[PDB]
């Protein structure tokens, strides 16, 4: 009950986070492109995930702990760093989002 509350609070801090420029870094990660526009993603990436899917898993009670949630958030970021070039905007945003998740988790449910 407060597990669900915690998870939404943690994921909402990640989703809503903005850099010093005002840009919402999560935008690109909310929903993957489908197989059609981007076929190359699904051939290289073995376990695709997006924040909509993570939100679905929280809502439907699929995460047993904060650790299980963290595993999916770390996968999202890892997939982004696999698909995109080191130093690209998307790669670097995923790095910051990893760290946003960890801080939010420490702040919210130490
Ligand atoms: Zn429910």
């Amino acid at each position: 009950p407060k597990l669900t509350k915690q998870m939404n609070a943690i994921i909402d801090t990640v989703i809503n986070y903005k850099d010093s420029s005002g840009r919402q870094l999560s935008e690109v990660f909310i929903q993957l492109p489908s197989r059609k526009e981007l076929p190359e993603y699904y051939e290289l990436i073995r376990k695709p995930v997006d924040f909509k899917k993570i939100k679905e898993r929280i809502r439907n009670h699929k995460y047993r702990s904060l650790g299980d949630l963290e595993k999916d958030v770390m996968l999202l970021c890892h997939n982004a760093q696999t698909f995109n070039l080191e130093g690209s905007q998307i790669y670097e945003d995923s790095i910051v989002l990893q760290s946003v998740f960890k801080s939010a988790r420490q702040k919210i449910a130490k």
